[PDB]
């Protein structure tokens, strides 16, 4: 068929709506997420009216070949999401409503800054090509949107699903293009962070300070280069999980800040050990006395500083 | 075509079946599994109707297209499942056997607070929408429900396979949504932890209290430092197999716990060395045989608290 | 269309035979392999009987939707074969002769008791529900069974491919199933775990028993610790390449029981160690001695032992 | 249908144009990136021509089978792109208007000299085969070649999206073949690089020189050896994360330069160590104090010389 | 349609050829890659002639549901390629000349016994099955062989691409099958593998080496013991980018020999203390200098017996 003709010189308008039925696989180093949804549209074709008295009926089912649909595509997506058409009825004045089911990966990016105590605004952007004939133009039905109350997001909080009302309309290879920016706001479940990787990190960290309670280099070197050894190991494992941001993330700050630590802590055993050789034991017991109270007071610091500036 | 019509006001009943024929990739950290079963459907089309003395056969076969067939779908499933009809057959009276062979990758959310001693209970919901014309609900036809004898789902036992019978009828953007719980329940083969990962981090843990029937502290800091690490290893390895809780997994615990045991350790052994430079060799020695009773005794106690905490 | 009537009252006969061109990816974790193959199907449908006088070729061609063809399937796929048809005869007494190449995945459950000196029976099975109208049962063309010279699965030996010729005919939802079991007789090729796996682990345990021919503790608990470390490298290489059973493996067992050698010979260090500082040098030499020998004999019996117990 | 045929005898111009809308999935290794973008056909297909006045319409549609259209394909994918076309338009005078919307993963090669602190230029070869009847060439609507201001190439910054503007035409397998080249021009954000490896690798590095101030044997040995250790693993990291190339690039440089350092610093450690034991301590105090100079000097004029030779 | 009958009693030739316009993801493990190509196929169908002086042109089009095309299949494929047809001219005689562009992923045999210096030959496997009406053969047009310029197959050099022009045709399943040969000779590009694997575990071996120019156990054991574990890393990294074999690999070798070579090293770290112990520490210094120039020259040795046995 071809597209409804106007009235008078008015634009089409094109309800939208989408219900969330799951989210998942949300990949923090491609930058995407899965979606599973209906997708609900609405739009009145002049040529599809009738009377209910008439006809009998009140309402009209319809195969999609049937009748003119409008081409509604996803911006932000890998490729065209898979959809089933679960329904089209037409109501008497010529009002179609359009339900699927689809499913689609989609491209959003996150904000690292933060992590992982960080919140992200994932965006579904759905948008529509005006045809030559007509001007469409895309807006919300919010009595259609909405997540079930189940959708999980394992990893995340899901706070809200809400969709910015005003479609934004812009030129594009000479034609208008409506544009409409679904959101979905989450925030990383960062309880198991902790135990996994903070707190260890932090504990091979202070055993690296005992060194301070000691006056044997060679258990000192092992101690510091050891425990320097495991940090490492919780940084790789960490930027691992993560994509190349352009920017310091607040645990990758954290992180390379405590390599400074571990370097000076090298410094510190190397100076004491060099003093006790040149039988000035009592200035390097004075550095160690100094070192026991500056290590932990400078970190804590430190860390109050950051969390300050990313926070 | 379109659905049956009402004698009167009634929804129309479909009644459902899944004979599982394969489960398979139980994946822990995605938090899915694949499934490869029948779905039967059964419903009362009276149009379809018909005399076995006048037509001359008593069942009739047709193809899909040719009859009204209800649009099943299944909730938490990436994509929409693969499905190749098997049979459509219609007795007599308009009642309809439908019978497809599926395979889907289904999302249902795990439990894995006492991992890897963990039960879990899968769930395969199937589900319809009501059209305008008429009322659809779901139904479970118990001879139709199963599995057969060499499903094995590699990594753990089977228990049942259920459904709940009672189907959630709900309203869904002012449509009747009738859904079917079907229940697998399974509890994970945890022999292979034992020996792969249990004893080996117990190993290393009593390994590091060989520090206490020892009074050298580069062979102390040695035993500690070293079993720490391949602690760590063990927290990786194990934190690599399973997804981020919000919640303490029981390995978790246990594992978490025992940074603290390898943390204190250090600090006996520093105080330990620290005593014996002072010539206290007599307290220090005090400390180090209490620690050889306290250190196994208080990890029995704390198990215990925890064991007793987590089942 | 649909099937074809019986002369008498007999129960429809389709002929099977699956010839491998390709074996690949068998995959010990998921226990899978895919395959490449042609199924040949053969069965007599009256109704496409022929002149070859009147017609005017000896044999008839026909595309897969033009006639009756039997619903057969693969029972332990991941999802339905690919499959591509090769060519459809159809002689003048109405003799079909179907012929496809396919590619799938298949489930097939591996024993890893003897691993990585195990052999497998991989399974194909074919199967096709009978309809109501009529009884369709499988069997076994040997002359279509085979597997082509050089089907190769890289990391095994392939012995035999051969099918149980009589189907096994079952109820399955009130109609028959008709089931075949082909069977792909496989074996590892184990020669390079040795070097890479088996011998290394040896190698680096031989060293830790360097520290029974040494009195310093410093040194042995630095041996013993390091290649203690080593070894859980080779454990946790090993369980990575193998799924989660319920049995030990052999190697496991080996890998496990070279735990408890590790755990003692630290025992023994500690000991020896212990006893010197306490001045009975003489009583700590007596249990090194012992050890030179008891260690590698106790070794040597309990793989004697082990290896009784698996092959 | 079949192609237009010519006025005089000029070779059938078609005009194209590619508009980005997302790029994602640079991956370093299998030298690939994925594109998703509107491409844009133009032609003159007189056939087609219309009276705007006769006919009633100013423009008009067709479907894709209707008429003829140029099978343009891409050289440098992996498989064909998948298209969804989006609209064709055609003018009274029969000049047709085609859009479709695709994506597709696209192969083009990456120089990783100058890692991470390159830049690449991508490219997408548009391409068409001539038929027997008429020579097909390609153009370049510049006014139908962009990218949309969001397109975000996770890890790197996008500059320019040009095409080369005159084709190569040229025979295969008699055949002409015209083929235009379309760059996308970006370069890598190397920030993440410097605290997440380079870095890190220092520290690790200057740590190990530490040695050059103490005259333990045994700590110096644990230094050069932990160290030496830690720089293997980013060595491994970093050979991971790319693919293996034919020439050095300039991080591996760097890399592998530093083995030499470690390796001279064991040599350094031998020697001192050594001379203190044949009491010349004189001796190896002064190749331990050039040591202190000679390390990061030559380490400073190294890095010198190569960051000039690979920039 | 069905295949052109014979003027005579001879076979049908069809003429083949395979252009390669992308090669990629050659993937070790698996022993696949990746190939994108023409292939054109030509052959006689007197059913088609046509006079050029009458019928007013020289060649005619088609599509390929309108005429008879032979069933070409790939043998080594995983699965059945991806085609789109491009192009089928017929020219006066009844000489089809088709074209398609394909892309697979194809199964093909890598020996490994030189890696990383090793050299392929890539096999594409053509193959057709004859018709009961019909004998089909495949020939090469010589012609249509070949590979465009830009091919890059990363980390390989590609000397040759040719085709077997001698099918070999044989019985399968009672009817004739003709292959042809398509062979793609390549050789792997080593020079990373120098810097980053071959020289870094050399250097490790002869920083293990220094202990001969060492009295002290406790640094000994220290140096002989943390090189053989980041020898151990390098065997592991090593076997993880490659499959088993059931043959030693060159680097295999030398991989392996390595270990012998820390083991004795460790014995004579073991001896030399051992007899210090004793008051011998004459005998352990001869030993010592033997093993200075023993280890290093046996090295040598070895290696010059390995490669003359490996090339
Ligand atoms: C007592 C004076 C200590 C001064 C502190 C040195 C900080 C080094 C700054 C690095 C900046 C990047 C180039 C790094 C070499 C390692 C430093 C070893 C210190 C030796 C101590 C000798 C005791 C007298
Ligand atoms: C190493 C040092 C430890 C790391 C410190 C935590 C950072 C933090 O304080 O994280 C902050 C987050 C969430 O913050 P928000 O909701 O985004 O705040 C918005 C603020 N505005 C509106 C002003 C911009 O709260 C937490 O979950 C705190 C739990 C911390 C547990 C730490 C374990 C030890
Ligand atoms: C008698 C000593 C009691 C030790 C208690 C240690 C505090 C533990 C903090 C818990 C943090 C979670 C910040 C930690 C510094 C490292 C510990 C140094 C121990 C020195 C012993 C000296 C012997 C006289
Ligand atoms: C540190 C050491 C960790 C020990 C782990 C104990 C786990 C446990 O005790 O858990 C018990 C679970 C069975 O649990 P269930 O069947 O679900 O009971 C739930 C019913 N309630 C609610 C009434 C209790 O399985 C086992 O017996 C595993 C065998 C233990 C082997 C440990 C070897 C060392
Ligand atoms: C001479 C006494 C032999 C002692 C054996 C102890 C074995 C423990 C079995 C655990 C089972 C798995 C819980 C174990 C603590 C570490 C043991 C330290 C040994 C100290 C020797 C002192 C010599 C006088
Ligand atoms: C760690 C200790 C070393 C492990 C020793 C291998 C176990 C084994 O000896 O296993 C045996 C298998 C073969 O068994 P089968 O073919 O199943 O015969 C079953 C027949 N029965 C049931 C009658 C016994 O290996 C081999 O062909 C020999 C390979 C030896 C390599 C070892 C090098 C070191
Ligand atoms: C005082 C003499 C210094 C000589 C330095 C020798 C470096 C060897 C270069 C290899 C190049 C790649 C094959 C390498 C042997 C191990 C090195 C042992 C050094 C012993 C020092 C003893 C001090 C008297
Ligand atoms: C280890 C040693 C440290 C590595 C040094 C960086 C290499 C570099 O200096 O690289 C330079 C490139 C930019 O190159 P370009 O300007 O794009 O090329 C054109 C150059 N001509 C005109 C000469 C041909 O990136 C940078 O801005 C580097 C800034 C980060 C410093 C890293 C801190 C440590
Ligand atoms: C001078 C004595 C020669 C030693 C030769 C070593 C034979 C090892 C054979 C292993 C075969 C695989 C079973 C391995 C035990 C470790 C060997 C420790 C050597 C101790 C030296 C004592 C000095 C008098
Ligand atoms: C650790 C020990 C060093 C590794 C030895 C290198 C391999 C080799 O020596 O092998 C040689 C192969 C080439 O093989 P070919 O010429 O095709 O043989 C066919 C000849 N016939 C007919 C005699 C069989 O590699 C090379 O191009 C040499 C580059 C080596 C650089 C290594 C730097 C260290
Ligand atoms: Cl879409
Ligand atoms: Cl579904
Ligand atoms: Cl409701
Ligand atoms: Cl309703
Ligand atoms: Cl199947
Ligand atoms: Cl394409
Ligand atoms: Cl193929
Ligand atoms: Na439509
Ligand atoms: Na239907
Ligand atoms: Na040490
Ligand atoms: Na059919
Ligand atoms: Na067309
Ligand atoms: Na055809």
């Amino acid at each position: 068929v071809s597209p409804p003709p106007p009235i008078a010189d008015e634009p089409l308008t094109v309800n939208t709506g989408i219900y969330l039925i799951e989210c998942y696989s949300l990949d923090d180093k491609a930058e995407t997420f899965k979606v599973n949804a209906f997708l609900s549209l609405s739009w009145k074709d002049r040529r599809l009216a009738f009377d209910p008295v008439r006809s009998g009926v009140r309402v009209k089912t319809y195969e999609p070949e049937a009748i003119w649909i409008p081409e509604i595509r996803f911006v932000n997506v890998e490729n065209a999401r898979d959809a089933d058409v679960v329904d089209i009825s037409v109501s008497p004045d010529g009002t179609v409503q359009y339900l699927e089911r689809f499913s689609a990966r989609v491209l959003s990016p996150l904000d690292f800054r933060r992590y992982p105590f960080d919140s992200q605004t994932l965006h579904i952007y759905l948008i529509v090509r005006s045809v030559d004939t007509r001007n469409i133009v895309l807006a919300v039905d919010l009595e259609k949107v909405g997540k079930n109350d189940d959708v999980f997001l394992t990893g995340w909080d899901i706070e809200s699903f809400t969709a910015v009302v005003k479609p934004a309309n812009f030129a594009l290879e000479d034609r208008l293009e409506s544009k409409l920016d679904y959101q979905l706001r989450i925030s990383r479940q960062y309880f198991s962070y902790i135990p996994n990787i903070i707190l260890p990190m932090l504990f091979i960290l202070f055993i690296s300070w005992t060194a301070f309670w000691s006056t044997s280099y060679e258990a000192n070197v092992t101690l510091v280069v050891s425990t320097l050894i495991a940090h490492i190991a919780f940084n790789i494992l960490v930027e691992t999980n993560l994509p190349a941001t352009p920017y310091m993330t607040y645990t990758g700050a954290i992180i390379f800040m405590i390599y400074l630590f571990y370097f000076v802590a090298v410094i510190e055993v190397t100076v004491q050990h060099y003093l006790k050789v040149e039988s000035q034991p009592a200035r390097a017991a004075s550095i160690t006395r100094a070192s026991r109270i500056a290590f932990p007071v400078v970190f804590l610091l430190a860390n109050i500083i950051l969390a300050f500036l990313f926070f």
